[PDB]
């Protein structure tokens, strides 16, 4: 599909057996989701943006389905105010910017 | 152009007569540029990102060229970690997400 940017590009995702709404975010290197209880190993990470940094948990090789498109890769989890799909997974579903 | 997302979608912009590099950021409602001198009247504003809130100078109706495409809109100036082009200007240049 084609998503215009009049409004926030929020799409439905499926991860860890849950459906959520998340932002298709070309400005995010890596996906970061709001706090959730994922199983498995993780590593601490710090990610920075406007206002400074937050601490997150980095999970590797996590399956996410994004508007019916499957993807598997790094998913960070932490106190983000919004679920963010980053470039690391957007490349896997075929997402480009066009103008 | 069609821009893939295996690298950061950085583009050359022109604002106030000066060339800069900026990030096309579909997760940003607004355009936020690093500290710079800009002609025009401005108002003090606050904007929030992943790490908290920052003070910015809001310049209205600013001419800005993005990768050869002209826009006229709001530009926020402050201590952002990177020059980001938000949806307020990406809509003006006809930018969409496609997969
Ligand atoms: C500033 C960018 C280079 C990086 N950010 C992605 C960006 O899209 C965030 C994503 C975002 C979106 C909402 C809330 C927090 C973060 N947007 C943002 O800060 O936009 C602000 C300017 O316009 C306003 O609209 C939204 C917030 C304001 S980030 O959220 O900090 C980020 C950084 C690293 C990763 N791996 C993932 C996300």
């Amino acid at each position: 599909p084609q998503i215009t940017l009049w409004k926030r590009p929020l799409v439905t995702i499926k991860i860890g057996g849950q459906l959520k709404e998340a932002l298709l975010d070309t400005g995010a290197d890596d996906t970061v989701l709001e706090e959730m209880n994922l199983p498995g190993r993780w590593k601490p990470k710090m990610i920075g943006g406007i206002g400074g940094f937050i601490k997150v948990r980095q999970y590797d090789q996590i399956l996410i389905e994004i508007c019916g498109h499957k993807a598997i890769g790094t998913v960070l989890v932490g106190p983000t105010p919004v679920n963010i799909i980053g470039r690391n997974l957007m490349t896997q579903i075929g997402c480009t910017l066009n103008f």
